[PDB]
Protein backbone atom coordinates (compact mmCIF):
# COMPACT_ATOMS: atom_id res chain seq x y z
CA UNK A 1 0.00 0.00 0.00
CA UNK A 2 1.31 3.51 -0.67
CA UNK A 3 0.53 6.72 0.60
CA UNK A 4 -0.26 5.57 3.64
CA UNK A 5 1.13 4.34 7.66
CA UNK A 6 1.43 0.96 9.28
CA UNK A 7 -1.85 0.09 10.19
CA UNK A 8 -3.29 0.01 13.84
CA UNK A 9 -2.43 -3.73 15.46
CA UNK A 10 -6.07 -4.69 15.85
CA UNK A 11 -7.61 -3.24 13.09
CA UNK A 12 -7.07 -6.34 10.63
CA UNK A 13 -7.79 -9.31 12.60
CA UNK A 14 -9.19 -10.63 9.69
CA UNK A 15 -5.99 -10.06 7.35
CA UNK A 16 -4.08 -12.84 6.13
CA UNK A 17 -0.98 -13.11 4.34
CA UNK A 18 -0.15 -15.98 1.79
CA UNK A 19 3.10 -17.22 0.51
CA UNK A 20 4.11 -20.83 -0.77
CA UNK A 21 6.02 -23.15 0.65
CA UNK A 22 8.95 -22.60 -1.35
CA UNK A 23 8.86 -18.72 -1.37
CA UNK A 24 8.55 -16.61 2.33
CA UNK A 25 7.65 -13.79 -0.02
CA UNK A 26 3.84 -13.01 0.55
CA UNK A 27 2.45 -12.85 -2.95
CA UNK A 28 -0.99 -11.55 -1.87
CA UNK A 29 -3.55 -10.90 1.19
CA UNK A 30 -6.51 -12.58 2.02
CA UNK A 31 -9.72 -12.05 4.38
CA UNK A 32 -10.79 -14.36 7.11
CA UNK A 33 -14.68 -15.29 6.40
CA UNK A 34 -15.04 -17.55 9.38
CA UNK A 35 -13.20 -20.17 11.23
CA UNK A 36 -12.33 -22.56 8.04
CA UNK A 37 -12.42 -20.22 5.14
CA UNK A 38 -10.47 -17.12 3.41
CA UNK A 39 -11.55 -15.50 0.68
CA UNK A 40 -9.00 -13.90 -1.79
CA UNK A 41 -8.66 -12.93 -5.37
CA UNK A 42 -8.40 -16.60 -7.81
CA UNK A 43 -5.24 -15.09 -9.53
CA UNK A 44 -3.56 -15.47 -5.95
CA UNK A 45 -3.56 -19.05 -5.92
CA UNK A 46 -0.20 -21.58 -6.39
CA UNK A 47 0.41 -24.48 -6.26
CA UNK A 48 1.48 -25.06 -2.48
CA UNK A 49 -0.21 -22.26 -0.74
CA UNK A 50 0.60 -21.29 2.85
CA UNK A 51 -1.53 -18.85 4.82
CA UNK A 52 -0.21 -17.11 8.29
CA UNK A 53 -3.59 -15.35 10.22
CA UNK A 54 -2.91 -13.34 13.19
CA UNK A 55 0.31 -11.40 11.91
CA UNK A 56 1.23 -7.78 11.89
CA UNK A 57 4.67 -7.67 12.10
CA UNK A 58 6.85 -9.82 10.17
CA UNK A 59 9.74 -9.59 12.31
CA UNK A 60 7.94 -9.55 15.51
CA UNK A 61 5.59 -12.58 15.94
CA UNK A 62 2.52 -11.70 17.78
CA UNK A 63 1.30 -14.52 19.95
CA UNK A 64 -1.59 -15.66 18.21
CA UNK A 65 0.15 -16.18 14.88
CA UNK A 66 -1.17 -19.65 13.35
CA UNK A 67 -0.30 -21.29 10.15
CA UNK A 68 -2.26 -22.85 7.27
CA UNK A 69 -2.84 -24.91 4.09
CA UNK A 70 -5.67 -25.02 1.99
CA UNK A 71 -8.01 -28.17 1.36
CA UNK A 72 -10.26 -26.94 -1.18
CA UNK A 73 -10.32 -24.37 -3.04
CA UNK A 74 -13.30 -22.91 -5.04
CA UNK A 75 -13.56 -20.53 -8.25
CA UNK A 76 -16.22 -18.69 -10.36
CA UNK A 77 -16.44 -20.94 -13.59
CA UNK A 78 -18.97 -18.67 -15.11
CA UNK A 79 -16.82 -15.93 -16.48
CA UNK A 80 -16.14 -14.06 -19.56
CA UNK A 81 -12.75 -14.73 -19.92
CA UNK A 82 -11.06 -18.07 -19.89
CA UNK A 83 -8.37 -17.01 -17.69
CA UNK A 84 -11.19 -16.28 -15.16
CA UNK A 85 -9.65 -12.55 -14.05
CA UNK A 86 -12.79 -10.97 -14.78
CA UNK A 87 -14.15 -12.94 -11.77
CA UNK A 88 -10.98 -12.49 -9.86
CA UNK A 89 -12.29 -14.20 -6.14
CA UNK A 90 -11.59 -17.36 -4.70
CA UNK A 91 -12.68 -19.15 -1.32
CA UNK A 92 -9.90 -21.55 0.42
CA UNK A 93 -10.90 -23.79 2.68
CA UNK A 94 -8.54 -24.20 5.58
CA UNK A 95 -7.17 -27.86 6.24
CA UNK A 96 -7.81 -27.23 10.42
CA UNK A 97 -9.96 -24.33 11.53
CA UNK A 98 -8.30 -21.67 14.01
CA UNK A 99 -9.91 -20.22 16.92
CA UNK A 100 -10.75 -16.84 16.92
CA UNK A 101 -8.31 -14.10 19.18
CA UNK A 102 -7.18 -10.43 19.38
CA UNK A 103 -5.50 -10.68 16.20
CA UNK A 104 -7.39 -13.43 14.59
CA UNK A 105 -11.34 -12.41 13.67
CA UNK A 106 -13.74 -12.89 10.84
CA UNK A 107 -14.26 -9.70 8.78
CA UNK A 108 -18.55 -8.88 8.20
CA UNK A 109 -19.98 -9.59 4.73
CA UNK A 110 -21.17 -6.64 3.27
CA UNK A 111 -25.09 -6.32 4.18
CA UNK A 112 -25.84 -3.63 1.75
CA UNK A 113 -24.45 -2.28 -1.64
CA UNK A 114 -22.05 0.88 -1.64
CA UNK A 115 -20.70 2.94 -4.32
CA UNK A 116 -19.38 5.96 -5.80
CA UNK A 117 -18.39 8.47 -3.01
CA UNK A 118 -18.00 5.79 -0.51
CA UNK A 119 -14.67 6.03 1.89
CA UNK A 120 -13.02 3.04 2.30
CA UNK A 121 -10.39 1.35 3.68
CA UNK A 122 -7.13 -0.81 2.19
CA UNK A 123 -4.53 -2.40 3.97
CA UNK A 124 -1.74 -4.90 3.25
CA UNK A 125 2.04 -5.79 2.98
CA UNK A 126 2.40 -5.08 -0.30
CA UNK A 127 5.08 -2.43 -1.87
CA UNK A 128 5.32 0.96 0.02
CA UNK A 129 7.93 2.74 -2.49
CA UNK A 130 8.91 1.44 -6.16
CA UNK A 131 11.00 -0.62 -4.86
CA UNK A 132 10.65 -1.56 -1.22
CA UNK A 133 8.39 -4.38 1.26
CA UNK A 134 7.20 -2.71 4.76
CA UNK A 135 7.75 -5.52 8.13
CA UNK A 136 4.20 -4.39 9.00
CA UNK A 137 0.63 -3.96 7.30
CA UNK A 138 0.30 -0.66 5.92
CA UNK A 139 -2.73 0.81 5.59
CA UNK A 140 -4.68 3.91 3.78
CA UNK A 141 -8.25 5.37 2.79
CA UNK A 142 -9.36 6.08 -0.65
CA UNK A 143 -12.66 6.37 -2.41
CA UNK A 144 -15.04 4.46 -4.86
CA UNK A 145 -14.66 6.35 -7.94
CA UNK A 146 -16.83 6.21 -11.46
CA UNK A 147 -15.96 2.29 -12.82
CA UNK A 148 -15.53 4.41 -16.02
CA UNK A 149 -12.28 4.84 -14.75
CA UNK A 150 -11.01 1.63 -14.41
CA UNK A 151 -12.32 -0.07 -18.09
CA UNK A 152 -9.81 1.71 -20.64
CA UNK A 153 -7.11 0.75 -18.22
CA UNK A 154 -7.77 -2.96 -17.63
CA UNK A 155 -8.84 -5.34 -20.19
CA UNK A 156 -10.23 -7.99 -17.77
CA UNK A 157 -12.54 -5.36 -15.81
CA UNK A 158 -15.29 -5.21 -18.78
CA UNK A 159 -18.09 -2.51 -18.26
CA UNK A 160 -21.28 -3.85 -15.92
CA UNK A 161 -18.87 -6.29 -14.42
CA UNK A 162 -19.28 -7.25 -11.08
CA UNK A 163 -16.23 -5.02 -9.51
CA UNK A 164 -15.75 -1.47 -8.06
CA UNK A 165 -12.96 1.00 -9.14
CA UNK A 166 -11.29 3.37 -5.92
CA UNK A 167 -8.44 5.08 -5.32
CA UNK A 168 -7.47 8.43 -5.11
CA UNK A 169 -7.70 10.36 -8.66
CA UNK A 170 -5.25 12.65 -7.84
CA UNK A 171 -2.64 9.44 -7.17
CA UNK A 172 -0.40 8.95 -3.95
CA UNK A 173 -2.67 6.41 -2.63
CA UNK A 174 -3.06 2.83 -3.75
CA UNK A 175 -2.90 -0.68 -3.72
CA UNK A 176 0.67 -2.38 -4.43
CA UNK A 177 2.11 -5.50 -5.75
CA UNK A 178 1.58 -7.97 -3.20
CA UNK A 179 -1.89 -6.11 -1.76
CA UNK A 180 -3.97 -8.17 -4.02
CA UNK A 181 -6.31 -10.63 -2.51
CA UNK A 182 -6.80 -8.25 -0.23
CA UNK A 183 -10.20 -6.90 1.42
CA UNK A 184 -11.62 -3.50 0.80
CA UNK A 185 -13.51 -2.18 3.75
CA UNK A 186 -16.01 0.91 3.57
CA UNK A 187 -17.96 1.34 6.99
CA UNK A 188 -16.56 -1.80 8.70
CA UNK A 189 -17.67 -4.47 6.30
CA UNK A 190 -15.80 -5.77 3.24
CA UNK A 191 -17.10 -4.88 0.10
CA UNK A 192 -14.08 -5.34 -1.94
CA UNK A 193 -11.39 -7.83 -2.57
CA UNK A 194 -8.13 -6.31 -4.35
CA UNK A 195 -7.94 -7.51 -7.49
CA UNK A 196 -5.35 -5.09 -8.91
CA UNK A 197 -4.19 -1.94 -10.38
CA UNK A 198 -1.43 -0.42 -12.46
CA UNK A 199 2.31 -0.36 -12.19
CA UNK A 200 3.95 1.39 -10.91
CA UNK A 201 0.75 2.18 -8.57
CA UNK A 202 -0.44 5.50 -6.98
CA UNK A 203 -0.10 7.06 -10.29
CA UNK A 204 -2.37 10.05 -11.05
CA UNK A 205 -5.97 8.97 -12.93
CA UNK A 206 -5.18 5.28 -12.39
CA UNK A 207 -7.03 3.76 -9.49
CA UNK A 208 -7.52 -0.30 -9.03
CA UNK A 209 -9.93 -2.60 -9.61
CA UNK A 210 -11.73 -4.77 -6.46
CA UNK A 211 -13.82 -7.56 -6.92
CA UNK A 212 -17.20 -6.39 -5.51
CA UNK A 213 -18.02 -9.09 -2.48
CA UNK A 214 -21.45 -7.92 -2.16
CA UNK A 215 -22.36 -9.64 -5.30
CA UNK A 216 -21.14 -12.83 -4.41
CA UNK A 217 -22.44 -12.91 -1.07
CA UNK A 218 -24.91 -16.14 -2.30
CA UNK A 219 -22.28 -18.05 -3.73
CA UNK A 220 -19.96 -17.44 -0.98
CA UNK A 221 -22.55 -18.67 1.68
CA UNK A 222 -23.48 -21.28 -0.58
CA UNK A 223 -20.17 -22.73 -1.10
CA UNK A 224 -19.10 -22.53 2.88
CA UNK A 225 -22.82 -24.22 3.36
CA UNK A 226 -21.66 -27.53 1.92
CA UNK A 227 -23.43 -26.50 -1.64
CA UNK A 228 -20.62 -27.61 -4.52
CA UNK A 229 -23.24 -27.12 -7.64
CA UNK A 230 -23.86 -23.41 -7.07
CA UNK A 231 -22.35 -20.86 -9.08
CA UNK A 232 -21.19 -17.26 -9.14
CA UNK A 233 -23.85 -14.13 -10.28
CA UNK A 234 -23.61 -14.33 -14.18
C1 LIG B 1 -26.86 -25.50 -4.13
O1 LIG B 1 -27.55 -24.33 -4.40
C2 LIG B 1 -28.30 -24.43 -5.57
C3 LIG B 1 -28.77 -23.05 -5.87
O2 LIG B 1 -29.21 -22.65 -4.62
C4 LIG B 1 -29.49 -25.27 -5.25
O3 LIG B 1 -29.88 -26.02 -6.38
C5 LIG B 1 -29.30 -26.13 -4.01
O4 LIG B 1 -29.72 -25.34 -2.95
C6 LIG B 1 -27.88 -26.47 -3.59
N1 LIG B 1 -27.48 -27.81 -3.89
C7 LIG B 1 -27.38 -28.65 -2.90
C8 LIG B 1 -26.95 -30.04 -3.20
O5 LIG B 1 -27.66 -28.36 -1.75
Amino acid sequence: VVGGDECNINEHPFLVALYTSASSTIHCAGALINREWVLTAAHCDRRNIRIKLGMHSKNIRNEDEQIRVPRGKYFCLNTKFPNGLDKDIMLIRLRRPVTYSTHIAPVSLPSRSRGVGSRCRIMGWGKISTTTYPDVPHCTNIFIVKHKWCEPLYPWVPADSRTLCAGILKGGRDTCHGDSGGPLICNGEMHGIVAGGSEPCGQHLKPAVYTKVFDYNNWIQSIIAGNRTVTCPP
